[PDB]
């Protein structure tokens, strides 16, 4: 049958009785009772919970191709949600996900890097630092900005000035739409209501959110349809372009226009929030843990100097720095349930059998914090990923990108921005905070599955 839960009330399921302030506490508590796998019911339609290591392994890599379905909530459909690569199924994602990838390679895309896009954002993101003068500063939004920009590069191939309104402007509606669906009332408690959208208003706000990004990247395709040079593409939209002249004889298409846009919209939503939110904690962890900067920054003088940029290619001589950017990720567990996903048909599990089509629920806080892998895994200490010898040891436990056939589509242009964004940083820079390191607070604060930092200001001080 189905694995075993707590008993849940006819109709409202285990409802009222999880921490939607918390729930990944929540699921950490269950499964002190239950077990590794255990059932919960979400207003009737239930959902078994992947809990340690064990059974997240043997579920998302063992039976890789079984556990890689996304689950559906209605919000995946109120905002118009499933069209691209992070909410689709089936051939739709097979398609358009291997495709991304082949794009996003390291030189996927011509004779330009992603890593010469993400240098070039280095040197910008410092070049504004510098222009604050010392003064305090609330990075917030700069720190938001670099990430977008590189997604703008990687699919306009243009970036733009920190103070273009049209990107300023883009970034409000990203972030406006971040922000919506990161409450609670929209991820949860919204999604129990299978027929019926109690918050219509919103829904609006997004959609029409979405609409100005659409139009816009509307328009650079048809600037990007008369530009077209079939040996030279540029960008991620020359790209999807080829591949659709490619399919030319191949309707119906996954490549369309309608997917372009969706995957692109995709790509801006899950390539700028995660990151900056990363660099966003890691200065402040960097603030309140100063001879951990110290020691990124010897590392930095000795591989790197001043005189160059740093480049993936440093990382391999800075284990120090390496295990910095690893135990930031750990540490933050920011996407403590992932993202949900779906049995793509009925499965055997352990002692169970999980019905094709049963939402699943990974626990990738059980793993990051696991306190053998990772004893205190509640401090951080970029010693959990260095040796006796203060060489790099690698944890089969980090997962903060989960893992299988889901996994992260910005893991590889994720660790190139936080390494030569953080590196690039401490390289021009010592940070100086306004309150006693020893006073203020570091850990997470989370909401509907939301993990967003404190408020904080602090000074960049040029080197
Ligand atoms: C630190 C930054 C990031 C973290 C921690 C992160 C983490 C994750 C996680 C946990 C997932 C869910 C995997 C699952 O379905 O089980 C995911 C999916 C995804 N991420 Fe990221 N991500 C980050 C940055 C990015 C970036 C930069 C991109 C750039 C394109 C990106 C694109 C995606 C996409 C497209 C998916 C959906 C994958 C799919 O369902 O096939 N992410 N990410
Ligand atoms: C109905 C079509 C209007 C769409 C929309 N476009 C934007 Cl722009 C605004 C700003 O509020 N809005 C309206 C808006 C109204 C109230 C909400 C909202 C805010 C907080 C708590 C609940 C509500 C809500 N949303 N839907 N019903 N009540 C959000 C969006
Ligand atoms: C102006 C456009 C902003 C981005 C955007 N707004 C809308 Cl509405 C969509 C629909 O998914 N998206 C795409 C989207 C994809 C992933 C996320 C995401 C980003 C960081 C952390 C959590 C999520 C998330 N979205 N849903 N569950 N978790 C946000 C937006
Ligand atoms: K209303």
């Amino acid at each position: 049958k189905l694995p075993p839960g707590p008993t849940p009330l006819p109709v409202i399921g285990n409802i009222l009785q999880i921490g939607i302030k918390d729930i990944s506490k929540s699921l950490t508590n269950l499964s002190k009772v239950y077990g590794p796998v255990f059932t919960l019911y979400f207003g009737l339609k239930p959902i078994v919970v992947l809990h340690g290591y064990e059974a997240v392994k043997e579920a998302l890599i063992d039976l890789g191709e079984e556990f890689s379905g996304r689950g559906i909530f209605p919000l995946a459909e109120r905002a118009n949600r499933g069209f691209g690569i992070v909410f689709s199924n089936g051939k739709k994602w097979k398609e358009i996900r291997r495709f991304s990838l082949m794009t996003l390679r390291n030189f996927g895309m011509g004779k330009r890097s992603i890593e010469d896009r993400v240098q070039e954002e280095a040197r910008c993101l410092v070049e504004e630092l510098r222009k604050t003068k010392a003064s305090p500063c609330d990075p917030t939004f700069i720190l938001g900005c670099a990430p977008c920009n590189v997604i703008c590069s990687i699919i306009f191939h243009k970036r733009f000035d920190y103070k273009d309104q049209q990107f300023l402007n883009l970034m409000e509606k990203l972030n406006e739409n971040i922000k919506i669906l990161s409450s609670p009332w929209i991820q949860i408690c919204n999604n129990f209501s299978p027929i019926i959208d109690y918050f219509p208003g919103t829904h609006n706000k997004l959609l029409k959110n979405v609409a100005f990004m659409k139009s816009y990247i509307l328009e650079k395709v048809k600037e990007h349809q008369e530009s077209m040079d079939m040996n030279n593409p540029q960008d991620f939209i020359d790209c999807f372009l080829m591949k659709m002249e490619k399919e030319k004889h191949n309707q119906p298409s996954e490549f369309t226009i309608e997917s372009l846009e969706n995957t692109a919209v995709d790509l801006f939503g899950a390539g700028t929030e995660t990151t900056s939110t990363t660099l966003r904690y890691a200065l402040l962890l960097l603030l309140k843990h100063p001879e951990v900067t110290a020691k990124v920054q010897e590392e930095i003088e000795r591989v790197i100097g001043r005189n160059r940029s740093p480049c993936m290619q440093d990382r391999s001589h800075m284990p120090y720095t390496d295990a910095v950017v690893h135990e930031v990720q750990r540490y933050l567990d920011l996407l403590p349930t992932s993202l949900p996903h779906a049995v793509t048909c009925d499965i055997k599990f352990r002692n169970y059998l999980i019905p094709k089509g049963t939402t699943i629920l990974i626990s990738l806080t059980s793993v990051l914090h696991d306190n053998k892998e990772f004893p205190n895994p509640e401090m951080f200490d970029p010693h959990h990923f260095l040796d006796e010898g203060g060489n790099f040891k690698k944890s089969k436990y980090f997962m903060p990108f989960s893992a299988g056939k889901r996994i992260c589509v910005g893991e590889a242009l994720a660790g190139m921005e936080l390494f030569l964004f953080l590196t690039s940083i401490l390289q021009n820079f010592n940070l100086k905070s306004l309150v006693d390191p020893k006073n203020l607070d570091t850990t997470p604060v989370v909401n509907g599955f939301a993990s967003v930092p404190p408020f904080y200001q602090l000074c960049f001080i040029p080197i």
